[PDB]
């Protein structure tokens, strides 16, 4: 079963096999007085691993590397952070100390700097305009437009039809929004429509927080977001 928030003590990381060579990582952390789960992705990249997003903080990210070493045994050589918040870049300094080359878009690196968050070393080119896609080893990176944040990226694994939506996509059980401090509530439905247009064959859809699903999470997120702007 996919692990749930109450099953992961803060500081522990679970790995979940989605497909051959594709895993999610699941961790937990406190935000504004409660503990939340958070998802990232791991994708086999030949003899190496590509990591999508930290495990939300330095302690969790160290535990992530240890679990990967224990369970998979291939080196994590590159990481991509899909936006500038701490559940995506928090732990970048641990990754770098461990020998991982860290990447994000120029906008994400800039916003992390402004926020006083950790800053990935390398800039991903070719993602500056809504609708842009670039290949990055075994995945495609896609900038759908502003949504949860103005820099948020999604990731697609063609070999397995896996769409990682990051924080732009909500789990089915989540019916209210927040944290939308950095969100663009007007653009978010449009950004989701771009994801749908570009990845219509996605079979597994992973939200930034919570249980995976299918393309129904896209329509579900639009409904939640619109309800939030309706009142
Ligand atoms: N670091 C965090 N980010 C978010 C987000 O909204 O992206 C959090 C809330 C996530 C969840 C709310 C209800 C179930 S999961 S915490
Ligand atoms: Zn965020
Ligand atoms: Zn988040």
């Amino acid at each position: 079963e996919y692990p749930t928030v109450s099953e992961i003590p803060v500081g522990e990381v679970r790995l979940y096999q989605i497909a051959d060579g594709v895993w999610s990582h699941i961790a937990t952390q406190s935000f504004d007085g409660a503990v939340y789960p958070s998802n990232g992705l791991i994708v086999r990249d030949g003899d190496e691993l590509l990591l999508i997003d930290t495990a939300w903080g330095a302690k969790n990210t160290a535990a992530l590397l240890a679990e990967i070493e224990k369970q998979i045994g291939l080196p994590v050589t590159r990481a991509v952070s899909t936006h500038f918040h701490d559940d995506r870049v928090g732990g970048v300094d641990v990754l770098r100390a461990a020998g991982v080359a860290t990447y994000a878009s120029p906008s994400t690196r800039r916003l992390a700097e402004v926020e006083g968050n950790e800053i990935p070393t390398h800039s991903l080119e070719g993602l500056s305009s809504s609708g842009d896609a670039v290949r990055f080893g075994p995945v495609e990176l896609f900038y759908p437009g502003a949504a949860h944040s103005t820099d948020n990226l999604v990731v697609y694994v063609p070999s397995a039809s896996v769409l990682y939506g990051g924080c732009a996509i909500y789990e089915l059980s989540r019916t209210s929004a927040g944290n939308v401090a950095d969100a663009d509530l007007a653009e978010w439905p449009t950004s989701i429509e771009r994801i749908q247009q570009h990845y219509p064959e996605a079979q597994f859809v992973i939200p930034g927080h919570g249980l995976p699903g299918g393309l129904d999470l896209l329509k579900h997120t639009t409904n939640v977001v619109k309800a939030h702007t309706n009142r």
